[PDB]
């Protein structure tokens, strides 16, 4: 069925599925206890998150879940990327086992910390969040990975408020895009997507940078919805004409100019992740 990969395999007898965390796209995610998944402590149970198919799964859903698991393998480890811990790939349903982030996705996290007009985000927190995600994305870029679905909803927050890029279902090696074919990039959410991904059917690191701009806007509006009141059907005409989202209130001119830089029409005129990391480092240090 699936070719065995001993390096990553995890005994099913050692995994105890628990309460569900939620559902979307090609899968479901449940909380679980894994005994000895940290090999240095073979009798310790760790709380983990298990991604598996839903009952109404399609062939494509399975393909996507396999693709995500395989991608997590190719990427290697980093503090701001959700860690693959192992997989049950043999003699039963596909379980992809990830490190557990207790606080769920960043969009809901930020929305829950909006003031009345479960605590409050400081400016420094927002910049920190942004910086962590830039570092994650820089590392990703260096591993030849394009994520293609960057967005607040695809970031998980740990118990200690560490930001972890997640949901690698759409992620590709940079060389594994079907350039110029009309079906290419057809499953990317339009409001986070670089124009060239649609108009040219390509996807480079600079396309991810565009998405990161949108994510920055989400962060600074505390989980606001991009292009409020503009239907998806009308976006791409407005973008060709040079329309861009206005500056969020609790955001500096400098950080807004960085967003606008990520949204440069010309992909090559956008900053790299490395430049974003350096700039955010400087700003975070100063605050
Ligand atoms: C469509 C893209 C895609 O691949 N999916 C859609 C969204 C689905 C989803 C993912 C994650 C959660 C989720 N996860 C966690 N923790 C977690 C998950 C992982 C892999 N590691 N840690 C926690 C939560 N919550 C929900 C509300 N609780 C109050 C807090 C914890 N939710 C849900 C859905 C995946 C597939
Ligand atoms: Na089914």
């Amino acid at each position: 069925e699936l070719p065995e990969d001993p390096k990553w395999e995890f005994p099913r007898d050692k995994l105890t599925l628990g309460k569900p965390l939620g559902e979307g796209c090609f899968g479901q995610v449940v909380m679980a206890e894994a005994v000895g998944i940290d090999k240095d402590k073979p009798k310790e149970a760790v709380t983990v998150a298990v991604k598996m198919l839903k009952d109404d799964a399609t062939e494509k859903d399975l393909s996507d879940l396999v693709s995500e698991m395989e991608m997590m393998k190719m990427i290697g480890k980093h503090k701001n990327i959700i860690n693959l811990l192992g997989a049950c790939t043999q003699d039963g349903p596909l379980y992809v086992i990830f490190e557990y982030a207790s606080k769920g996705n960043l969009r809901e996290y930020l929305r829950a910390r909006r003031p009345p007009g479960e605590e409050q985000m400081t400016f420094k927190d927002l910049v920190s969040c942004t910086y962590q995600l830039a570092r994650g994305m820089e590392y990703l870029a260096s591993q030849k990975c394009i994520h293609r679905d960057l967005a607040a909803r695809n970031v998980l927050v740990t118990e200690n408020n560490v930001m972890k890029i997640a949901d690698f279902g759409l992620a590709r090696d940079i060389n594994n895009i079907d350039y110029y074919k009309k079906t290419t990039n057809g499953r990317l959410p339009v409001k986070w997507m670089a124009p060239e991904a649609l108009f040219d059917r390509v996807y480079t690191h600079q396309s991810d940078v565009w998405s990161f701009g949108v994510l920055m806007w989400e962060i600074f509006t505390l989980g606001g919805s991009p292009y409020p009141g503009i239907p998806v059907e009308e976006l791409f005409k407005l973008l060709k004409e040079g329309h861009r989202m206005d500056k969020p209130a609790n955001c500096t001119n400098e950080l807004y100019m960085m967003m606008r830089d990520c949204w440069h029409a010309v992909p090559s005129q956008r900053p790299t992740f490395k430049q974003l990391v350096e700039d955010l480092d400087r700003i975070l240090t100063l605050t």
